[PDB]
């Protein structure tokens, strides 16, 4: 069977907490749409590094993604483990570097640079396990769409979306990573500092770059999925004052991991521009989310490239099949 919780635990709707997973206690909020007709296709919508749980569902400004259950979609979101189980806790210590082999700690998104970081060249990590066990639990309980299981996310928790949608591309059927991190690496898997990344990735837009938000190296080769990756624009930056400043720039970021799953054939791309800069899409936002889920909803794991017809999003943003041609010149 697909479904299946671990020993002990049983969801249930809204909050849940102590989930057993890789031995810690997980937490996460489940929001079913009103009718599960046979099968339910699945979101699993992820904060990045200052927004709470809570209001990345129920907040507008942060994206009001629990709206998408009145459109049918079982909604799950998943907590953090730096924020200890709280859906309301929104930066706290999850406003930090990371640590044991990890780069930024909301997420355990990409393997640390350095030597600590190299089990996570082959080892998905804790969290991609967690989000794959979470969605596969509530299944046991709501009747869910294995073909439709979609994740997304904002800044970390786009970074997130790229890592589990590389590692774990048997599973979801494809993902929406609005602003993630690539952290690109030179083809060695090495990392050189912020600024010679930008102009390495400038110097050539094109290039299938390697990065550490996946395995070393980049698969060859993925299970089939759908992928809307969202760049918002000349101000879509992370800048977190001195003395760090500004250390991501999603311009390269986007650009990068758009090359990649456009570059594989049984994966389809689509490339969303937007103009609300570094947060949730902040033009005709319901609108927006809801255009975005039942694009990926109509390409169920398994469909061929060659049938996917993109419709047009609302205004405030421009989406084309395949790479980004809008971000350098």
């Amino acid at each position: 069977s697909e479904w299946a919780c671990p020993e002990g635990f049983t969801p249930k709707a809204g909050l849940n907490t102590d989930f057993p997973s890789d031995g810690k206690k997980r937490a996460f909020v489940v929001v079913p749409p009103k009718d599960s007709a046979g099968g339910a296709p699945v979101w699993v919508p992820m904060v990045g590094t200052v927004e709470a749980t809570n209001w990345n569902l129920n907040v507008p400004r942060s994206g009001n993604n629990a709206k998408l259950a009145e459109h049918g979609y079982m909604v799950i979101s998943p907590v953090r483990q730096c924020a200890e189980q709280d859906p309301n806790l929104g930066a706290g210590a999850c406003n930090g570097v990371g640590k044991d082999g990890w780069t930024w700690n909301p997420w355990n998104d990409g393997r640390a640079p350095d030597a600590s970081g190299d089990k996570y060249k082959t080892d998905a990590g804790d969290d991609v396990r967690f989000l794959e066990a979470m969605v596969r639990c509530v299944g046991t309980k709501w009747k869910l769409d294995r073909k439709r299981l979609f994740l997304g996310g904002i800044s970390a928790g786009g970074t997130m979306t790229n890592r589990a949608l590389l590692f774990d591309s048997e599973f979801w059927a494809g993902g929406m990573p609005i602003s993630g991190e690539w952290y690109s690496t030179k083809d060695d898997g090495s990392t050189v500092p912020f600024q010679e990344t930008r102009k390495m990735v400038a110097a050539a837009p094109a290039k299938i770059w390697q990065g550490r938000v996946g395995p070393y190296p980049l698969p060859s080769k993925l299970d089939p999925m759908v992928v809307i990756t969202v760049w918002g624009g000349e101000k879509d930056l992370w800048d977190c004052g001195p003395p760090l400043g500004l250390c991501s720039d999603y311009r390269p970021t986007t650009q990068a991991s758009s090359n990649y799953f456009s570059s594989i054939s049984n994966v389809v791309h689509v490339a969303c521009s937007a103009t609300h800069g570094h947060m949730w899409p902040q033009v005709n936002t319901d609108a927006f989310n809801l255009w975005a889920l039942n694009t990926m909803a109509s390409h169920p794991k398994g469909s061929s490239p060659k049938d996917f017809k993109l419709t047009a999003p609302p205004e405030g943003y421009s989406c084309k099949i395949g790479r980004f041609t809008d971000h350098y010149k």
